[PDB]
């Protein structure tokens, strides 16, 4: 029930899972509380402790503004934090089989949330049903999220830049320092995430830093190359401006602003990282990784078009409908109350809202490259095209092209396609197959019996589970022993990747081939 750590003993709970046991560690302290003159600098190390830490609830949540778009709506309340908000917040999560493991592969977890919200206490990132199914262990870490996680004052330790990543990055060295004494193997480390967690696995892979903290990767719905992923150090300067002239925090000696907005207290931070950014969108990532000279020492889309990463293996994939949840957040003319049938108008003023430092021409090219309908008279045609619009640009095509770019120095990739849509999804339905309800899948929720889900997902979960699972124990997301279509590796040539239903599981190629030529070659220049 005790387990001896290098910095101090830690008492866990016993959990009953499907007729078995697991061993969970809820709330491990990795660093010093980021607090006082800590707020904002690189995550200092924990000196030890000399009792018994009881690590058997979930801790604080970091500090971070909170959706209250759907007050009472589970669609949005499940990603809201459901421990309490603390700067203190920077500790983890340990699920380990019983009975104990001799030499487990260890999957790290790391939250999306658009850098700005998460944590690791949420309902769908429950580790248990991976430990109890599969026999590996599971952790998870809370970092910081927002300005406090990401506030960039270039080169200036008190605000360099990057900290949330820092902070898991700290975290993946408890794992290397600590594992072996649950039963874990350091040498056999995948880090998994969605939407801005994993962006963060993209960009450990590039990170020196990570090199020798994990051994393979899997990349859930983002990567560093999406628009919305890397702050430019321009934004970001006159972010941290904005953020100090909103707080009466303006000072000519930058150390001196840091200074004093280490005297505000949290919320006051908080409410006014919004309007740091004149005009914002659904996607906007108000404080997000910067090029820091640290972590990250040059502009990532350079680190991968010329092959400096980690050479692994690595697991990507994107949703059928990655886009429509964000139409909710902004777009006129939409409702998750009605079937938002618009018209061009409201489409036209939707690209406003979605691509508003655009100019005009930009526009009207990608109204005229999604609206050469194959019926012109079909009610949701402009619906639907919006929809691809935001999830192509933000997510479906730049991880094609991380995977191409990345499989292109040698190293296997398999890319995967979801396209089930959950039976409990509390969203309409003609928002699809909606960004973040593949994690269920992953975590292995259907599989608990009791939970509502129909018996086609709790095989579907099942052969998911068992995938993710071989992928990080072989390098190889095979289902070996139940006749399953085999994954082929993503070649830059073919380019096949395998689909993901409760019905037929199919082989296809080059997904999105059209949609992401306009994205990935040319939209770039307007
Ligand atoms: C636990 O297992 C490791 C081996 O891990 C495997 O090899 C890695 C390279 C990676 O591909 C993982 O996914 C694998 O599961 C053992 O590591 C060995 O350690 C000895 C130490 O003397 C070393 O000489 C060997 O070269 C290591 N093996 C490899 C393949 O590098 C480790 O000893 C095992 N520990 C326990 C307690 O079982
Ligand atoms: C960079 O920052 C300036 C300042 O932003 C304004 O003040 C901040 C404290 C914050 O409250 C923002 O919401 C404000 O907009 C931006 O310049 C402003 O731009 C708006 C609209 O473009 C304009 O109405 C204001 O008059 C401008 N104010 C000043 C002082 O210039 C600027 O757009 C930001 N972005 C870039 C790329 O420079
Ligand atoms: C779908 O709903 C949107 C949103 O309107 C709100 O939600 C509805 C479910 C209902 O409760 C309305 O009373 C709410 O206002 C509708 O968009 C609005 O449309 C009106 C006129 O068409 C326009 O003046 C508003 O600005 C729109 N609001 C927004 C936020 O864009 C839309 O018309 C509905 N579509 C249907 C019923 O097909
Ligand atoms: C208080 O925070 C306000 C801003 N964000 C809120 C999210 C906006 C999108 C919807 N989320 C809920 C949700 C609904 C449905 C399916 C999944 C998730 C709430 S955020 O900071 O979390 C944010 C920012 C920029 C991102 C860019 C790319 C992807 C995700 C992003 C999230
Ligand atoms: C840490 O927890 C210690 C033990 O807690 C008790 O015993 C275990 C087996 C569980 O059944 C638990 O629910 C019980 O409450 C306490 O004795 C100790 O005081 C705690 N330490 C602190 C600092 O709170
Ligand atoms: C594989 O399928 C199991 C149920 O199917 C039965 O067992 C397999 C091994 C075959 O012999 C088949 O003919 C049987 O009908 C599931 O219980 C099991 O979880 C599945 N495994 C995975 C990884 O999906
Ligand atoms: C945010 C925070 O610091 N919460 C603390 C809570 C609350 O202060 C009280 O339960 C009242 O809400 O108290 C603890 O003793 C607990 O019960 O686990 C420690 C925990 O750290
Ligand atoms: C700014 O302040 C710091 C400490 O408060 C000091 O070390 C530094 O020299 C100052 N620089 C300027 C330009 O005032
Ligand atoms: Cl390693």
């Amino acid at each position: 029930i005790i387990i001896a750590t290098k910095n101090g003993k830690v008492r866990g709970m016993q959990l009953t899972v499907f007729g078995g046991t697991v061993t969970a560690f809820l709330g491990i302290p990795y660093a010093q509380p980021p607090l006082g003159r800590l707020r904002f600098k690189k995550p200092q190390s924990l000196t030890k402790w000399s009792d018994i830490w009881n690590a058997t609830k979930y801790a604080n949540s970091c500090c971070q503004n909170i959706d209250q778009s759907f007050p009472g709506f589970h669609g949005s309340e499940m990603w809201n934090p459901n421990t309490d908000l603390s700067e203190d917040c920077l500790y983890l999560n340990v699920w380990i089989p019983a009975p104990k493991p001799k030499n487990a592969t260890v999957l790290i977890w790391i939250y999306g949330g658009g850098f700005q919200t998460g944590t690791s206490s949420l309902h769908v990132y429950d580790g248990k049903f991976l430990a109890r199914v599969e026999r590996v262990i599971v952790v998870s870490m809370n970092y910081r999220v927002g300005a406090l996680g990401f506030l960039a004052l270039p080169g200036n330790p008190e605000a360099p830049g990057n900290m949330g990543l820092f902070d898991q990055q700290l975290a993946l060295q408890w794992v290397q320092k600590n594992i072996a004494a649950f039963g874990g193997n350091p040498k056999s480390v995948t880090l998994f995430g969605e939407s801005a967690g994993a962006a963060s696995v993209s960009l450990h892979l590039l990170s020196p830093g990570s090199h020798s903290l994990f051994t393979r990767a899997i990349l859930q719905s983002g990567s560093f190359n999406a628009p919305w992923a890397v702050t430019s150090l321009y934004e970001a300067r006159n972010r941290t401006l904005n953020l100090a002239k909103l707080t009466g925090c303006s000072r000519e000696n930058e150390t001196e602003i840091i200074k004093c907005l280490r005297n505000k207290d949290p919320q006051e931070i908080l409410l006014n990282e919004a309007f740091v950014v004149p005009y914002g969108t659904p996607l906007s990532v108000n404080f997000g990784p910067t090029v820091d000279g640290d972590f990250l020492t040059d502009m990532p889309d350079i680190l991968l078009e010329l092959g400096q990463f980690k050479k692994t293996q690595i697991l990507v994939g994107v949703n059928k409908d990655e886009g429509t949840a964000f139409l909710v957040y902004g777009a006129p003319g939409f409702s998750k109350d009605n079937n938002s049938i618009i018209t061009r108008k409201e489409f036209q003023e939707g690209l406003k809202i979605f691509f508003p430092g655009v100019s005009e021409f930009g526009k009207e090219s990608i109204l005229f490259h999604y609206t050469d309908w194959v019926d012109d008279q079909r009610p949701e045609n402009y619906r639907e095209a919006l929809g691809d619009v935001v999830g192509d640009y933000n997510f479906i095509c730049p991880a094609l092209e991380f995977t191409k770019k990345f499989s292109e120095w040698g190293n296997n990739a398999f890319f995967y396609y979801f396209e089930h849509r959950s039976s409990k999804l509390p969203w309409p339905e003609w928002m699809g197959v909606m960004h973040g309800y593949e994690i269920e899948f992953v975590f292995g929720l259907p599989l608990e019996r009791r939970d509502q889900y129909t018996k086609a997902e709790e095989i579907l979960s099942r052969s998911i589970v068992k995938r993710w699972a071989n992928f990080a124990k072989y390098g190889n997301p095979q289902e070996t022993q139940n006749q399953s279509t085999s994954w082929p590796v993503f070649k830059s040539t073919e380019q096949k990747y395998l689909t993901l239903n409760t019905e037929s599981t199919r082989i296809m190629t080059k997904l999105r081939a059209q949609q992401c030529r306009f994205w990935t070659s040319f939209f770039p220049k307007v």
